[PDB]
């Protein structure tokens, strides 16, 4: 155990309340349910209803509004090549990417199967970039994970990453039918702490950096009793 932190709300959504974490090195934390985000998963989208998701949770396939990812020039979306993880498959993007790749592949975007990434609601990032980490607790199960913050998510909806985050949480990884409404996930994120694309190694390592001085997951375990 750890003593108690001292909280300051900086941020409301969807009924969970966002509390800056007086002290240093400067975080935020929030106790959330947790949906599963399949978005940059090479196997999430397909037509016909090929992929891990449903297609229509990305969109109209069909030349409509599609937001699962890139489009051609008619408004289809791209399909995966032979060079790519899973070819006729669509590529699906995250908000956070990595610039060596273009556009229209899917290895420029942050994949849900393999990365853990947590996601913050749209106009309520709190000064965290994409790309900067994370610390994740699961009350109920006693695991936890260092991630990124790797995509953007609704702004009336909150608590939701990716398909990895859930599997190291266990906490059910099915895009169709996993995660949980419960508010059983606790996230610390480190605003400033990357803010740009980088190896996962690389920021892991930050990531324990940062958990280390702040006071690590002792710390954060006896926080969560106060959310």
């Amino acid at each position: 155990g750890s003593h108690m932190s001292e909280l300051s709300e900086i941020d409301s959504v969807a009924g969970v309340t966002i509390y800056s974490v007086d002290g240093e090195p400067k975080s935020f934390v929030y106790k959330a349910g947790f949906a599963i985000d399949a978005d940059g998963a090479p196997n999430a989208y397909a037509p016909n209803n090929g992929g891990t998701d449903f297609t229509a949770n990305g969109g109209d396939d069909q030349g409509g509004d599609w937001w699962g990812g890139p489009v051609d020039a008619e408004g289809y979306p791209i399909k995966q090549k032979i060079f790519d993880p899973f070819p006729g498959y669509y590529v699906s993007a995250t908000a956070h990417f990595n610039p060596a790749y273009s556009e229209d592949s899917p290895y420029r975007y942050i994949d849900s199967n393999s990365i853990p990434f947590i996601v913050l609601p749209g106009n309520h990032s709190n000064g965290a970039k994409l790309g900067d980490v994370a610390l994740v607790y699961n009350e109920k199960t006693g695991d936890n994970c260092y991630a990124i913050y790797g995509d953007v998510g609704p702004s009336s909806k909150i608590g939701e990453g990716s398909v990895r985050l859930a599997q190291a949480l266990k906490i059910d990884d099915n895009p169709k039918a996993g995660g949980t409404e419960s508010r059983i996930v606790v996230t610390l994120v480190f605003p400033g702490s990357v803010g740009k694309w980088e190896t996962p190694k690389r920021w892991f390592s930050h990531a324990n950096q940062l958990t280390k001085a702040w006071g690590g997951l002792s710390r954060l375990k006896t926080l969560s009793d106060q959310l």
